[PDB]
């Protein structure tokens, strides 16, 4: 059958819904992946035929509202989550007459889209095919759907509706111990970590006597869907060093360009976060995209550093959990970063938590048996 | 698990491993593929981590004569196999130190080799670890593997062995009315064809009123596809060409009738009413799993009998070198494009293919093959 999947405007969209649309294809299927244009290479970079279903990239949507204005991202907690889901909602709307055009000319049997690719159940509304959706993190939506729900109110108006209607299948990758119990029924999936690859060097596999750091910004791409930044490695580097840690970063090239200046003690460039978090002892990013189940599938401690209102409550459930300290706007000093890594470094609680979520992500369903739910699903519509 | 997977040196010999290893990869195992270097590129744009057997490309393994002249290829099919099973046995004996090295490094618990990926089997019988061939196409084997034990003889006795053994697992994606009366019972597998991927164009699914018609080739390669195309163009057919950029352009200014350039033939190929695949490189096999009639223009003793499988299965024609004349060819299009027979027998293939087990679920049988190797 064909099926049409749908991710978002950010690297990890796509490297989360990945393993699922690489196991369709695997099964015989006809499957390409909509994405904003410049995740185009992001997409075929994963083996998969690349739309656009825009040519704006996701700071367009962000930073400026439906009738061309520039919109201020506000810090309150529950209006910051209204606003993610407004812009992912008007990225969408914006999106809808040509994937409409396009999906009418590459007709679909099934659309799977990612979370807040609202686009997908918008097309299964007009074209009348089912819509499955795919979590591409662990990240609470209650307060994100709400927020996309009243700025579509033009396109669900012309449909009947007040808000977006449930999936006809519901797929979720987050391990049920961070699971919140007000989530609806799902389908559950292991979280299979994927990148964009590249040639192998050997200290991507290759441990030594030292203890293995990545600070990390998840994709190389300058731009995520959440903030990054790292003015915190200079000092942080500094005591590691005498920890002699071997500490690795991955970054956006010109961030890397600059630290390999900051701090030169350590290993700077980019390197996928799939093949090398296996390797390390400790894994400190932002808290965004799929880092935070990837380091989870691979057993390895975090310190967490969200950034974004939505990232903290997911970030600070795998720390009361035990797996991750997480240090949230107010508790990411220059003393308490450098603590946290040294105890997530030194006491092995941490490591054997992560360990017991690794083990729980790795009896989780394998997505080429979740292709049969789609199979199943299109079956019964059709 | 950790597995290493070894293609070879042509983009095939990746693709037709690729939904083998992207299904271990989406089955949470950490998946590395191993393949000449200029291949890496191939390799990363499939979605797995990529490792250089050698960086030297696979022509420049073949050796001279007595007085330093590169050899020629012997004409007798026998030879021909014997000779590519040296030329590929030869590159795998090369490659050994680098692998090794790597393999003792990144530990695998399992190597998946193509079928002359000759340094799979060495490394696992070096590492201790058990060893997959999978087939990479429906080309048999047998005439070649002898070849491959002659030139690796001194690999074999280092290892105390005399010729190498049986893999601890064949797969065969070989379609079963193709295979060998003989052959040796595998673990069968559909083939799932994978290309480099590029960003869709509405020509890539959307037909226009004319018959369409893909060439792949696979220097004469081009007097051919131009000497086609002209022909092809003539009758209305819409032409689409897959053509390296190296000759794009100069295609493209001689038949500017014909789309020469971006192609991938996974996507494109259930689009056509016809393939036509010369000299060789691509499976038929894709073809067969889009249900799509081929004309098979083989140059290669060893790719000239499966080709002939295919014909006398009813779903392609294959002229074989001398048999391609301009008429032939032109009339061979005509009848595979018009007749009942070609349609009905390539569509009957895909049925076969489509019921042959996934990938995912060969998965399965590499991770027993694991399990049962180190716990009784």
């Amino acid at each position: 059958m064909r099926i049409l999947f749908v991710a978002a405007g950010s690297p990890a969209t796509v490297f989360a819904l990945a393993p699922l649309a690489t196991a369709a294809r695997n099964a015989g299927h006809q499957v390409v992946m909509a994405a904003n244009q410049d995740m185009g290479p992001v997409v075929t970079g994963v083996g998969l035929p690349a739309v656009a279903t825009t040519d704006l990239p996701i700071r367009h949507f962000i930073t400026t509202d439906r009738e061309g204005r520039p919109e201020a991202i506000p810090s309150d907690p529950v209006a910051q989550a209204r606003f993610t889901g407004r812009w992912f909602a008007r990225m969408a709307a914006s999106s809808l007459p040509r994937m409409l055009d396009f999906s009418r000319a590459w007709r679909p049997d099934l659309i799977v889209g990612g979370t807040m690719s609202y686009v997908a159940p918008l097309l299964a509304l007009h074209l009348g095919v089912p819509h499955a959706r795919q979590t591409w993190d662990a990240v609470d939506a209650d307060g994100i759907h709400p927020g996309a729900d009243a700025e579509l109110r033009p396109e669900l108006s012309e449909l009947g509706l007040e808000r977006l209607p449930a999936p006809d299948l519901f797929i979720d990758i987050c391990p049920p111990s961070l699971r919140p119990a007000n989530a609806a029924p799902a389908r559950m999936m292991r979280h299979v970590a994927t990148s964009r690859q590249c040639p192998l060097e050997p200290w991507m596999y290759t441990r030594d006597t030292r203890q293995r750091v990545l600070v990390t910004s998840g994709s190389r791409v300058a731009k995520e869907s959440y903030d990054r930044n790292f003015d915190f490695l200079r000092g942080l580097a500094k005591d590691l060093v005498r920890w002699d840690v071997e500490l690795i970063v991955a970054a956006p090239d010109t961030v890397a360009e600059a630290l390999r200046a900051e701090v030169p003690q350590a290993r700077v460039g980019w390197t996928p976060l799939d093949v090398v978090a296996p390797t390390c002892d400790l894994l400190v990013h932002h808290a965004g995209g799929v880092s935070t189940l990837t380091g989870l599938s691979a057993g390895v401690p975090q310190l967490l550093i969200p950034k974004g209102s939505v990232l903290e409550a997911p970030a600070r459930r795998v720390a009361d959990y035990g797996a991750a300290i997480a240090l949230l706007p107010g508790e990411d000093s220059t003393e308490a970063i450098a603590d946290s890594c040294q105890e997530l470094q030194a006491k092995d609680t941490y490591a054997r938590r992560a360990q017991d979520l690794s083990r729980e992500i790795s009896g989780m369903p394998l997505p080429a048996t979740v292709v049969t739910a789609l199979e199943q699903l299109a079956h019964h519509h059709h």
